[PDB]
């Protein structure tokens, strides 16, 4: 179950999709965010990452449970000028740049992360029929 | 002319952003609890420190984002948080609630100054 949720919050129809990976054979991790036309990702580095776990509580040694935290609880502002997203569930504050990914990498991404959502909602509602 | 501005961005105002004065603090406000950074001069060097180059002014940055209509928020629970998506990178800060009786003078205050603010402003684009 990797994280996500969708904005704006609540009735309205879902205008954004916020993700993340992977932590977990590891992947380095990163957040998501995509309109399902165009992506933006923190594209972290090694060391943007830890610069960024400097700023705020955490060691380097995982960001997906604050992140799961937020989803959950509906938590998660984000901003675009030609992006940057807020994780407010937890104690403090956590701010993100996101930039662009290129289409060449985003739209295998985009496709990927369609069929992934339909084979999960398939899959959560036969064990919902628990 | 202290920086300031209002969400959500032409439907009714619900927030205000503001802040002084260089000690430094961001507010927000529904005009009727009041939420705000509360530093102290080592608690803002420090966050000077975990970002923000030198710890030798935010209001520039601050001014930028408010012109430039970028400023996220979230509210809850005597708890807030506000957001600068400015410049090098995003900033974040948290904001907690102010009690009524230290809110109240600030409040008063922070209205009767917009007030004065809006009669000598137009009095000065009278000019053109």
């Amino acid at each position: 179950s990797p994280p996500l949720c969708t904005l704006p919050p609540g009735p309205e129809p879902p205008r954004f999709v916020c993700y993340c990976e992977g932590e977990e054979d590891r992947g380095g991790f990163n957040l998501y965010v995509t309109d399902a036309a165009e992506l933006w990702s923190t594209c972290f580095t090694p060391d943007s990452l830890a610069a960024l776990k400097a700023r705020f509580g955490l060691s380097a040694a995982d960001i997906t449970p604050r992140f799961r935290a937020a989803c959950e609880q509906q938590a998660v502002a984000l901003t675009l000028q030609e992006a940057s997203l807020t994780l407010s569930g937890g104690p403090s504050a956590l701010a993100f740049d996101l930039s662009k990914v290129p289409g060449p990498e985003a739209a295998p991404r985009l496709r990927a992360l369609t069929l992934g959502l339909a084979k999960r909602v398939w899959s959560l509602e036969r064990r919902l029929a628990a």
